[PDB]
């Protein structure tokens, strides 16, 4: 196995995967790494057997369809591994933990959203649909374009709402387009 988290890319108290290289620290791997479980098999792993179990799952969907999708637990585990990816970026750094607004010549908004509260929300099962992730996830970036205006601080907002993106088209099997 890997000798450093694969979301952080740091060494520590590591959990290893059983069927692939991986390694984890607990809080990093979403869900957090459980208990028990010999073996246990990593999110990424998880995923990959629902896309083996049901290849058409890789045809293209639309976005719209997507996002009506309710919160059953394949729909939960995909949401949990798109989290994973954009925490996997180190620039969510940025966007990890509350945030707070005192900048002259902005406001705050008015619905303040970080991917730990979209992380304790899917934990607690708050999601019905994958429409509630998907709009506090594009919140985070959208909040933070707005507040930073013409600074270049903007950029760390547009690039990880790419990462996001990127990865909720992957996941999710959206159909390609131009
Ligand atoms: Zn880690
Ligand atoms: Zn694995
Ligand atoms: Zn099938």
């Amino acid at each position: 196995n890997s000798n450093i988290c694969e979301v952080c890319n740091k060494w520590g108290r590591l959990f290893c995967c059983d069927t692939c290289p991986r390694s984890f620290h607990e809080h990093c791997h979403i869900p957090s790494v459980e208990a028990n479980k010999n073996p246990w098999s990593c999110i990424f792993c998880r995923i990959k057997t629902i896309q083996e179990r049901c290849p058409e799952s890789q045809s293209g969907h639309q976005e719209s369809e997507v996002l009506m999708r309710q919160m059953l637990p394949e729909e939960q585990l995909k949401c949990e591994f798109l989290l994973l990816k954009v925490y996997c970026d180190s620039k969510s750094c940025f966007f990890a933990s509350e945030p707070y607004y005192n900048r002259e010549g902005s406001q705050g908004p008015q619905k303040p959203m970080w991917l730990n509260k979209v992380k304790t929300s899917l934990n607690e099962q708050m999601y019905t649909r994958v429409e509630g992730f998907v709009q506090d996830m594009r919140l985070i970036f959208h909040n933070h374009k707005e507040f930073y205006r013409e600074d270049k601080f903007t950029r760390l907002g547009i690039q990880v709402q790419d990462i996001f993106e990127k990865n909720f088209r992957n996941i999710f099997a959206i159909q390609e387009t131009s």
